[PDB]
DNA sequence: TGGAGTACAAGTGTGAGGAAAAGTAGTTGGCGAGTAAAGCAGT
């Protein structure tokens, strides 16, 4: 319901989400071909909120745009 | 021959710890000179 909806969705959502996509398609990449490809800055996880929208960061408040940078890692 | 359980191995009931950017403080600092006349005191 929208009323008090509190989605769960974290940075750890989208690398999740990422890897059911890989064993669909029956990928020989795994989550040490992704933390290999994200904490060596390959693919956009850190860092997110800073540097993507470039037009749609501002109006969103500051707890929420803490969350889509890649804070630490999981 | 057949049970007391006591063990590890399965479960589910009970609130909180850690994350962080903008926004919000107490605090300095850094401003806007004459020539004349009449008056009523004066004595």
């Amino acid at each position: 319901p929208q009323e008090e909806l509190k989605l769960q969705l974290h940075m750890t959502s989208t690398i999740s989400i990422l890897y059911l996509a890989s064993t669909h398609l029956s990928l020989p990449v795994y989550t040490c071909d992704y933390i290999k490809w994200i904490c060596t800055a390959k693919m956009p996880y850190f860092q997110a909120s800073e540097i993507l929208p470039k037009s749609w960061r501002i109006q969103l408040p500051n707890y929420y745009v803490s969350i889509l940078e890649g804070s630490i890692s999981p």
